[PDB]
């Protein structure tokens, strides 16, 4: 249970750095844009 | 232990608090 514990955690971390770094990008499209 | 590693824990969060403000309101200047 270990192994796949971990292994779950590990994807959901990488998963949650590329949502953040999208957020980011699509966010300073949306203000340039608008303005 | 839990003292000193504790008032650590509470300062950190405020500097990054003010690390993110900063650069949102930079980053509205720039705009």
């Amino acid at each position: 249970a270990e192994m796949r514990a971990r292994e779950r955690r590990d994807r959901l971390h990488e998963a949650l750095s590329v949502n953040r770094s999208r957020v980011n990008q699509l966010e300073k499209q949306i203000a340039f844009c608008e303005a």
